[PDB]
């Protein structure tokens, strides 16, 4: 087999709309924001411009394929394939997408996508001309898909230099979000950005 | 049936340019903003630039299923489904979607939507920097369906604790918009946002 | 017939690309701007900002169909129709449309589509801080389409109460533009706004 | 025939994405500015904001058709036949269209568009609060297509009363660009927009 | 054949998603930015705005035609055909392509894509207001494809009315590799020396 073999396989076996939940089990989405840049940060307003790599894979198994005499991986754009449908919650502008929307398949079936994102935020912002620096707090979670059918675990070389902030620490953990709005649960990841004014 | 198989039949079924009238009674749509952000006032020029979930549900009875074995709920992109026509009458700004474009589609034809909206709108900003704050309408309706194809009915935990504003109370009241000019009522939802400036 | 027969039909009749001239007769277009805010005014640069509700209708009779027994009016997507390509003559940004982009089709083959439009002008702004206040002139015609395809005939309740001005008058009248190089002539509606700061 | 068959005739027979090389000759394109206004000017970053009227024309034979008891003129979508990739060289934005997207296509296969563009541009502003103004030169050609398959020839009523600018003189020839990276020579029409501030002492 | 017969076969054979790897070799991609402007600075921020055209070459030899007694280029739109999944390391910004979106494609297979781009990054803008100026390097390479399916390999053009001089341009290959991937990104390393005149 060849990449257009594997890519036209993976095309009529793709279904974009549909959640791949193996069983009735959730599906294991992994995210993991590596901070590029803080590009404007106001401490009144409590808003900061950020760019990060969002690191996000999960499985989709039907998209498996033998490679012991085939190419193991392949760049295929993101509208055909099901992608997550995660959300920053605190975000108060779209995220821009930096860079080209192809996700790459692996032939066991995994999926990875590594958008770069510049987005704006609301948070926390006392502190950023501290030596202890601010801690801004990003939430981000599947917008429609609760725990049931959509499960979120998170997994300084990227940073640039040349940024007016540096970054003290960066904290990814686990969270639950929970309204009146619904009896559902949905999982996200809470991104602690602790960082400060060279 | 798995989800695919539900999926398939909702494209089979739903015609997005069709409003769903469950025999020739106004679609029932319900609307209840929940306010995340407050980002620019201007008590100048009366001008608002707001971030907000729209939290809209209405039925369309054409797309249910048997979910007695199946999955009773599905994520579906809108651009598959009728959506209501809604429209901000005091907007200023496109509404800005900043969430992915998803519903959710009940198993009995219930179907929920909530965008994220960053919109800017014209109203009442002034007292926004006095204790009893400024009290900013939002009026949402349907843009071309009068009262007897689309019904609109209204229904601290979300606002975001790191805005330069606070609030003090929403209301949110059905209401109907008439114009001289011709016989047809629109009705729209009448959102009250009583906010201020924090003290310090 | 339901609403899903009447808008099948009107998909399946409607030609977007094609003006629906009655013989060799001028499409009559009505076209009458009801002005909802004045956002920005600069009395140097003469240009203005508004946000108006563009009440535009005409007759497309292929459109027709019999209801005695069904609805007599739907709603469709302005991609599905024929739209005359109107044009501010005088505008300096691109119409930002704020509302669903659908027309509503009567069952006798009338068509009404009501764009909420913010766009912004060159005009003149002299007088606006005076009690007689500025005329603005706006000039809507066909861009492309001479007097003998289409013809334009124009025809408080509205204006926001939080707008730093007021309109003291709008007049709404027919007229007819040529240039030098261009033989035939283009129909359209001035539009005076005769408004002032509070 | 109808305007409707004279539609879908068109779209029958043109190709979007193909030159109407007639023989072995350049398409002729007519460019043509008409200036409506000078928005914002920077005398420091030496950029200008314009809207301007761009008139053109070329000929598409394989579009023509019996007129003799028919209508000789229709207007068309941009996106149903061939248009040439103009590109202003010195633009620092995208030409934002403000008008709608047809063209007119005559019988004879002479077509005509004539977009009304905001765009900014790097030029030189020096000069343009003085009384000789500034000269800011806008080149206009294909992007893709060299003199061999396209070539570009250029052809007061038109500019707001209310600009705080005035326009002393627009100049409008025909000219070439090449470059050590390319065999090729790309035609454009190279614009002389010489303007000034109004009311100076 | 006249240029109908040559898009339509094109249009008929071109696989946009599918990268045209010939034999088992890495896709050799040749780009080149030319300077054109340089329009907003910030020592402060460390950022700075520039417009370049960004001449980019490549092989896919599918597209191939006998042109003996036929044209040998015609221009295709992007959207037609497989592009190199580019990207500015260190951009701030979404590129802002500016110029019409068509390619030149060659009758023995060569594909030629020339945007004008328009776009702000994050780079050392120390020393701009001095005699040597400052250097801002811009990293540019594949964003999904390793070194194994895609290699990169790397006056005039720059505006006279800039504020900025350009005093030198240098384009170096160079590879990006993090802990994140076992894979290395071939990239191209261009940069920029000016300052303000
Ligand atoms: O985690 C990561 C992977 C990164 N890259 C490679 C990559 C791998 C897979 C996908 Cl689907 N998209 C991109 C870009 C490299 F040039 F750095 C960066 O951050
Ligand atoms: O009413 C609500 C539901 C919200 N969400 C879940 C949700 C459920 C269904 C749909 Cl169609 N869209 C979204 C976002 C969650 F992360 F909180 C927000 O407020
Ligand atoms: O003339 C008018 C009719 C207005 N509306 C109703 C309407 C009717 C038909 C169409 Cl195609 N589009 C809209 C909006 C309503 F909320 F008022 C506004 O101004
Ligand atoms: O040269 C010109 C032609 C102008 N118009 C007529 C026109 C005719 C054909 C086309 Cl394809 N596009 C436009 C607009 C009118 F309002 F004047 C303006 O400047
Ligand atoms: O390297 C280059 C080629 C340039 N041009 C010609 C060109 C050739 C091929 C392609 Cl695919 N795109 C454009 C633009 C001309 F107007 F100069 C400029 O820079």
């Amino acid at each position: 087999a060849d990449r257009a073999d594997i890519l036209y396989n993976i095309r009529q076996t793709s279904r974009p709309d549909v959640i791949p939940t193996q069983r009735d089990r959730p599906v294991a989405v992994s995210v993991s924001l590596k901070f590029i840049n803080i590009l404007e940060v106001n401490e009144i307003t409590n808003e900061v411009d950020v760019v990060f790599w969002q690191r996000t894979t999960w499985s989709d198994r039907t998209l498996a394929w033998d490679s012991s005499h085939s190419p193991d991986q392949v760049s295929v754009p993101i509208s055909s394939l099901w992608v997550p449908d995660l959300a920053a919650y605190n975000a108060i502008s779209k995220p821009e997408v930096l860079t080209p929307q192809l996700a790459r398949v692996v032939s066991d079936g995994e999926v990875l996508y590594v958008p770069s994102i510049r987005q704006r935020f609301s948070c926390d912002v006392s502190g950023v001309d501290t030596e202890s620096g601010a801690t801004c707090r990003i939430k981000i979670g599947s917008w429609t898909h609760h725990s049931r059918e959509i499960s979120v675990d998170p997994t300084s070389e990227y940073f640039s230099q040349y940024s007016r902030f540096e970054i003290l620490d960066v904290t990814q953990k686990k969270n639950s979000v929970t309204y009146s709005c619904c009896p559902e649960a949905y999982e996200d990841v809470e991104v602690s950005l602790n960082f400060r004014k060279k």
